[PDB]
């Protein structure tokens, strides 16, 4: 059975475990440790295969750094910060995979939120920059954490 190597990064708060348990649990946390550094399984069917999902949620370890396959870079659209922060997270994926062509989604979490501070179009752009695709989410709602995962998953796949 085939496995992806998932590896979820991005500043403290942007959302990086809440996502990781709405798409495991289905369920949103609203106080998870911010220190907890773990790595999570899924079986899941993606067009059509069936195969293991093996995600690192991380907490600011070398191993799927090394050996990830694919990376979720999120900030939160809420969080101007987080989002200026991304270029260190893809730098450090760049360094440790010795190489520009890395597969990863850009992701601008708390879409639910009206404070946003990060427009749609800001992100777009810099994935463009990157050669990478941008999909926005909510860890609350759930709305399009399934689309970022599987997405990550089919950039894997073209790799
Ligand atoms: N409104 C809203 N809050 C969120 C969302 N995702 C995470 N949060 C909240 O933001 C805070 C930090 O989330 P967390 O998963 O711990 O962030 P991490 O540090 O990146 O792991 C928590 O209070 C979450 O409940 C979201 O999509 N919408
Ligand atoms: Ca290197
Ligand atoms: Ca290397
Ligand atoms: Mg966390
Ligand atoms: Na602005
Ligand atoms: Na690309």
């Amino acid at each position: 059975m085939t496995e992806y190597k998932l590896v979820v990064v991005g500043a403290c708060g942007v959302g990086k475990s809440a996502l990781t348990i709405q798409l495991i649990q289905n369920h949103f946390v609203d106080e998870y440790d911010p220190t907890i550094e773990d790595s999570y399984r899924k079986q899941v069917v993606i067009d059509g295969e069936t195969c293991l999902l093996d995600i690192l949620d991380t907490a600011g370890r070398d191993q799927y750094m090394r050996t990830g396959e694919g990376f979720l870079c999120v900030f939160a659209i809420n969080n101007t910060k987080s989002f200026e922060d991304i270029h260190q997270y893809r730098e450090q994926i760049k360094r440790v995979k010795d190489s520009d062509d890395v597969p990863m989604v850009l992701v601008g979490n708390k879409c639910d939120l009206a404070a946003r501070t990060v427009e749609s179009r800001q992100a777009q752009d810099l994935a463009r920059s990157y050669g990478i695709p941008y999909i926005e989410t909510s860890a609350k709602t759930r709305q399009g954490v399934e689309d970022a995962f599987y997405t990550l998953v089919r950039e894997i796949r073209q790799h």
